[PDB]
């Protein structure tokens, strides 16, 4: 997260870190045994880390649970990043509490102008590289489809939306991938892609979660 703020320990209780020896992606806990992340975060040997603030220090509220299976969306295209969504099942159910909690799926799609919270442990520089140990947060509005398409001609599908600031300086970034965009207590987006980070006229692009609710529910119900 570039141009954000320190969230505060366990203030984003649905935020998870995906770990394969090191943090490589974010995710969102949507019930006691399932996480939603980006399909481009797919790999084998995933451990889900819940209750994290400083990802380099054991602070006492963590739960570390290995993934038993991952399910990438059947229509994911890694070239265009269309359908950039995946489900991860935990080997055992997380113990839910005030600091480890699920986030509700949308019942309807959020509109342009809606304020959302974007969070993660990604790069905090738009030019350099600096990775924070503690969770970073950014409040950002969803942008109009027209402005999103104008920023990225030929690249925005019906399964994507832009959020952030056309002026630049405030954005998600490398390492935030797969993490949450939550608006009015609903998971509306997943950190997917963008050109650099926090660049003028290149806002963050996010997977449009409301398009996938039926798939998520049906997949969870049979797996
Ligand atoms: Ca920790």
């Amino acid at each position: 997260i570039v141009g954000g703020y320190t969230c505060g320990a366990n203030t984003v209780p649905y935020q998870v870190s995906l770990n394969s020896g090191y943090h490589f992606c974010g995710g969102s806990l949507i019930n006691s045994q399932w996480v939603v992340s980006a399909a481009h975060c797919y790999k084998s040997g995933i451990q889900v880390r819940l209750g994290e603030d400083n990802i380099n220090v054991v602070e006492g509220n963590e739960q570390f649970i290995s993934a038993s299976k991952s399910i990438v969306h059947p229509s994911y295209n890694s070239n265009t990043l269309n359908n950039d969504i995946m489900l991860i099942k935990l080997k055992s159910a997380a113990s839910l509490n005030s600091r480890v909690a699920s986030i509700s799926l949308p019942t309807s799609c959020a509109s342009a102008g809606t304020q959302c919270l974007i969070s993660g442990w990604g790069n905090t520089k738009s030019s350099g590289t600096s990775y924070p140990d503690v969770l970073k947060c950014l409040k950002a509005p969803i942008l109009s489809d027209s402005s999103c398409k104008s920023a990225y001609p030929g690249q925005i599908t019906s399964n994507m939306f832009c959020a952030g600031y056309l002026e630049g300086g405030k954005d998600s970034c490398q390492g935030d991938s797969g993490g949450p965009v939550v608006c009015s207590g609903k998971l509306q987006g997943i950190v997917s892609w963008g050109s650099g980070c926090a660049q003028k006229n290149k806002p963050g692009v996010y997977t449009k979660v409301c398009n996938y609710v039926s798939w998520i529910k049906q997949t969870i119900a049979s797996n």
